[PDB]
């Protein structure tokens, strides 16, 4: 599924996302629009052999366990494919856990190199929330 703006917005709100940790709902906006363009089906392989999925592209070396990465940790305690579903649950749940971590949201590197110390209140312009 490929989210609208607003949309994501509205989902990531009613999930809790808002403020937790201290990082307000443009953060997470941005940093979705930057990982996956609000598409739940992205995946992408990083160059030491694991991938990131979905729409705040979770990594498989620690998250989430894709059967071919060495070393997994699978934290989340998920299938990697279950954070491609049009429900954002499974990743919502997951993320709370990697912001909870000890670096925030710098653990996201579109988050960490386009968003942070922007105005990310402007991803959640114009939305009813
Ligand atoms: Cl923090
Ligand atoms: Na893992």
């Amino acid at each position: 599924k490929v989210f609208g703006r607003c949309e994501l917005a509205a989902a990531m709100k009613r999930h809790g996302l808002d403020n937790y940790r201290g990082y307000s709902l443009g953060n997470w906006v941005c940093a979705a629009k930057f990982e996956s363009n609000f598409n739940t089906q992205a995946t992408n392989r990083n160059t030491d052999g694991s991938t990131d999925y979905g729409i705040l592209q979770i990594n498989s070396r620690w998250w989430c366990n894709d059967g071919r990465t060495p070393g997994s940790r699978n934290l989340c305690n998920i299938p990697c494919s279950a954070l491609l579903s049009s429900d954002i649950t499974a990743s919502v749940n997951c993320a709370k856990k990697i912001v909870s971590d000890g670096n925030g949201m710098n653990a996201w590197v579109a988050w960490r190199n386009r968003c942070k110390g922007t105005d990310v209140q402007a991803w959640i312009r114009g939305c009813r929330l």
